């Protein structure tokens, strides 16, 4: 079984780098974020070409890397759509887990 990776890893493909803490993240299944392709969990980096490689932000296909990290909707959560729902009504967790500045993701 694949193992998780120590904390601080950075996420670092665009201008807007964010650190992805696998600690704070124990009650989501793997294989929510990891999730199947063809049948299995796939634990390549998420911007493995084939994958989510393609880095314009506008994009909302299958390959889109923005899309895969803020939007809603999505076939799996993604960091912003799960973070919106954990928040709740919230503001200052809002602020904190899906603010586009000053939040946990980007300063
Ligand atoms: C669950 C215990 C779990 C495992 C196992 C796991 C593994 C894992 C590996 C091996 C990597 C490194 C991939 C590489 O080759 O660099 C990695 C990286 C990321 N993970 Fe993970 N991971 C587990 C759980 C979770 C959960 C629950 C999420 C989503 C909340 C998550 C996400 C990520 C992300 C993002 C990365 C970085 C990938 C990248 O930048 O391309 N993991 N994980
Ligand atoms: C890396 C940890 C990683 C993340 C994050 C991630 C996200 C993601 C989301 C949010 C979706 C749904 C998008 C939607 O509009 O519905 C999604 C979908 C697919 N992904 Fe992904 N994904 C990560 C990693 C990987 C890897 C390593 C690959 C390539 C082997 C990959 C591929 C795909 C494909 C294909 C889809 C569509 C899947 C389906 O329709 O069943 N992802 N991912
Ligand atoms: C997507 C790759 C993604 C990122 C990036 C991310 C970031 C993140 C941060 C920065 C925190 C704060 C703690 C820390 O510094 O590590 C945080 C916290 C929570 N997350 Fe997250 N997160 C990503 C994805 C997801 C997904 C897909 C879910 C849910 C399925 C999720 C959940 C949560 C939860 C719960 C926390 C804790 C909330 C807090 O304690 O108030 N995240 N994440
Ligand atoms: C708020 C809705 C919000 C915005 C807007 C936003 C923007 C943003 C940009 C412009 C990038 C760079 C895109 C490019 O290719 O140039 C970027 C990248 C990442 N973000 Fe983001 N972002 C917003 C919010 C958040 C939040 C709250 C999180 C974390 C839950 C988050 C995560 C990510 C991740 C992951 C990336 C990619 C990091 C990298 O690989 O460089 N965003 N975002």
């Amino acid at each position: 079984a694949p193992k998780a990776p120590a904390d601080g890893l950075k996420m670092d493909k665009t201008k807007q780098p964010v650190v992805m803490n696998h600690s704070t993240h124990k009650a989501v299944k793997c294989g929510d974020c990891h999730h199947p392709v063809n049948g299995k969990e796939d634990y390549q980096k998420c911007a493995t070409a084939g994958c989510h490689d393609n880095m314009d932000k506008k994009d909302k296909s299958a390959k889109g890397y923005y899309h895969a990290m803020h939007d809603k909707g999505t076939k799996f959560k993604s960091c912003v759509g799960c973070h919106l729902e954990t928040a709740g009504a919230d503001a200052a967790k809002k602020k904190e887990l899906t603010g586009c500045k000053g939040s946990k993701c980007h300063s």
